[PDB]
């Protein structure tokens, strides 16, 4: 069983692991960082800081996250990512603190690849179909394992010739990100083949629109209990991290999935 | 797929049901009904009648579950089963419109047998260390499975030989009653080993204090995530009906469950 080394924080891979949401949006430091701290106290194994919501700009991001990079570093020990696909914040974040990088974009954006390679920390390889920003209206898809698998495949090439180190890798299928319903419980449903590439898989459904489509819940704060089957199921099919807002929850559930697990068969 | 004739509801197993439970405990009727049909509309699809809390007589139990049968029978068209293990509730309940008997005794009470055989309604036989009202300090096991096997298949026998036929009949494995929590993880784990009995299967852990021992959590209302987990598992080793307190979260929760198995693999 495999475990990241974040900038020195080691997180063991050996049962599925935690990241709460800390999303920094208008002081608002402050609050942040306390919003941190509570989801380490509800169970939290690590905590990805974002300061995207208009698309912000590098200086008004770097604004919000690096105080509460730093502070969150001084004031926890769980691992810190940094929420971003741009180079700049990528350096800075991990100048400040982070021991990992968390990225829709999948490296995509100009220079973020050689920037993230020589940081040197764990980088999560996420899968969506557009750019920041603008995800496609109609997303369409053949075979969408395939092609998020081939995607996949491919950045994960990229980050091998940049200069990464396999221990440094994770993959994300990115769901809700330019998919339907169909797409995202199909890619869940099969979310198992993803781990012939050898990398660790993280998994982010939290109160996302296909879980309110299912069950009819068009408030996104109503769909806990659906968050938690779902990151259930995504557990159990190999991701061994998951996103959640709902620590608390998530941890309680996966406290039952690990004392179940441990009856030998 | 099989399906319960609850006197004549028809209940389909093709999915795992919900079962609400509604207990009727000190106006206490008009509150319990309402509590019924609030649980109908977030989506139970059967009710669970009770009127134990120091155990209650028979006068009382009956003052209290059969104007609350009377009344949810004339207004929902679910089943309403009754929660009793005493022969006499059983024929009032029935005869006032219950189709459903929910025996935590496993119809082992002096006059439980006949009386039940002789409804015609579908009955649950749980399985306890015990008795009704005493239930057991230090429970132990040799073989928690094996000895839940075997006391199953001779309370199958006994009702066989009591008149009932199969359609009529389910299997609980009783988490909780007469169980430390590491018994109950490994009839969890290991439930799928019951389906051979061949009957439908229900589980509850709705709330138990097994579930606060898992995560920490003494109130019994804090323990939503944890039970909804818990339900999926039981109903991905093989329950076909959970019996809950939280509706609508084990609702949403089976809903994702279903759209995750309906992918073809």
């Amino acid at each position: 069983s495999p475990q990241l080394d974040c900038a020195g924080r080691i997180l063991r891979l050996d049962r599925a692991r935690v990241m709460g949401i800390v999303n920094v949006t208008p002081d608002t430091t402050e609050a942040a960082v306390a919003h941190g701290l509570k989801l380490v106290e509800e169970g939290a194994d690590l905590l990805d800081i974002g300061g995207e919501s208009a698309p912000v700009s590098v200086e008004e991001e770097l604004r919000r996250v690096i105080p509460v990079i730093e502070q969150l570093a001084a004031r926890t020990r769980v691992p810190i990512s940094i929420d971003t696909f741009k180079p700049e914040v990528m350096r800075a974040a991990v100048a400040a603190g982070a021991g990992m990088i968390n990225d829709i974009y999948g490296l995509r954006q100009e220079g973020a690849l050689d920037a993230a390679a020589a940081t040197g920390v764990p980088v999560v390889l996420m899968h969506m179909q557009g750019e920041p920003g603008h995800m496609q209206a109609d997303p369409h898809y053949d075979d969408v394992v395939a092609e998020v698998h081939g995607f996949l495949v491919q950045r994960l090439f990229a980050a091998e010739m940049a200069g990464f180190a396999k221990k440094n890798l994770l993959i994300d299928l990115g769901f809700g990100f330019g998919k339907t319903t169909a797409h995202n419980m199909t890619l869940l449903a099969r979310s198992e083949r993803f781990l012939e590439l050898g990398v660790p898989m993280l998994a982010g459904l939290s109160r996302k629109r296909s879980l309110g489509e299912l069950t009819g819940r068009d408030t996104p704060s109503e769909r806990v209990a659906a968050s938690v089957a779902a990151h259930l199921i995504a557990v159990q099919r190999g991701a061994r991290i998951v996103r959640v807002h709902d620590v608390a929850a998530t941890v309680d559930a996966l406290k039952i999935w690990q004392a179940v697990e441990a009856v030998p068969t």
